[PDB]
């Protein structure tokens, strides 16, 4: 019995330029 | 029982501009 | 048993401009 | 029984330039 | 029985600039 | 007057979620 | 008045989560 | 007046997550 | 008058996380 | 007036986080 | 014999997002 | 003979949020 | 005979996030 | 016979939050 | 016969952060 | 093969501007 | 092959600009 | 190949600026 | 082959200002 | 190869400015 939680809650981002990977989830 | 969990909820993203792979969920 | 749950919920994404894989799910 | 968890609370990110992997969750 | 807390609460970033891994959780 | 209530009594193994927009410029 | 309240009185092996915006200007 | 609460009294295995946003500017 | 209360009465074995802003300006 | 109370009364065998923001500029 | 001269020539604006007297002429 | 020059050219603007008085001419 | 120049050439501006009087001719 | 020459040339700017009077001319 | 030359030419301002008159012309 | 060529050859009072796209990404 | 000339050979009381962009993702 | 020529071989009594850019990301 | 040249012959008594970014990522 | 040349062979009585960036990142 295996769990696993990715969770992103309440988070602000102002402003993304030419950026990768930002506030994601990944398995 | 395997469970995953991969959630986005509340978050806020003003501007992104030649991004990849934001706030996204990647399985 | 195998239950993935990807989920967006009560995300605001402001401006999007010449970007790839922004708030997707992808399994 | 295993569980994991990655969370993500109300985190605040003014500006984000060419950068990757900024708040988030890898497994 | 295992359990593994990866947490970010609260936290604040002003400016990221040419970065990499900032403010996330890897496993 | 505004009340937001969110009950559970059962036993969940999924995910509920509630988005809530009152009186709010959104976008 | 604004009144938000989350319950929980069960077994819980999921995700809940609840997001609310009320009187605010967010993008 | 603002009144926030979370309650939680029964047995908890998974996350259990609350956002609000009452009366501010967010981005 | 702001009230911002968090209650935990049971066992728990995961995670409770409660983030709130009011009349602030973030991002 | 501002009360932000954090009461735990059970057993806790994993984590608690509570993050306010009153009338504050964060970003 | 006056002579005033307010030019905007050949300027790039990516996103512009609740702002106010952006690249314009008042006299 | 009084010439006054105000000149704007070849300025790029990647993002202005919540701004005032950007890249303008005031006489 | 008086002559006044203000000028901006080939400048660059990457964010510019809750800012007054940025990049502007003032006379 | 008076000349004031007021220039800004090639100038970079990464990222500017909640300042003033930032890369600008004032006569 | 006066002239005044204020000139900016090739600078870099990585990040500015609740500053005031940073990189300004002032006659 | 690209050549963009400015003549001036009289007696200018005004101001002249030129501005050129050629194969670009212009946002 | 590109050839970007600015020639100038009279007598000049103004303002003369030449702004380009070949090949290049400008915003 | 790149040439990049300014010329000047009068009288100037003004600015003359030149600003280009090839082959690059900029913003 | 780059090849950038600013060449001056006649009597200046203003500003001359060359800005050139060739293959370069600049923000 | 990359060749820089600024030359001056009449009389100044002005500021005279060069700015290069080549395959450089800058910001």
């Amino acid at each position: 019995r295996l769990a696993n939680f990715l969770v992103h809650s309440g988070n602000n981002f102002g402003a993304i330029l030419s950026s990768t990977n930002v506030g994601s989830n990944t398995y």
